[PDB]
């Protein structure tokens, strides 16, 4: 069976939630917090243990694990 991490993206008093394989890359993760929330992809600043994440990089190259959050900060592309 396929992996898949269920995360919550934080933005102020916003939370949306979202469900991404961990091989997945931070662009396909956005397109997913997209979906959710529509703000779009190039607008999307996301941040991890203190860390912008990186559009090349998986999200289980950050280590983030089933239920944990993410920050969101819509920023100019």
């Amino acid at each position: 069976l396929d992996m898949s991490l269920n995360i919550h993206i934080k933005s102020g008093q916003d939370k949306w939630e979202v469900n991404v394989a961990p091989e997945s890359t931070v662009l396909q993760f956005k397109e997913a917090i997209n979906k959710a929330n529509g703000i779009p992809v190039a607008n999307q600043r996301l941040i991890y243990s203190g860390k912008i994440l990186k559009d090349d990089q998986t999200v289980e190259s950050y280590h983030i694990q089933d239920g944990h959050s993410v920050h969101l900060v819509k920023s100019q592309p």
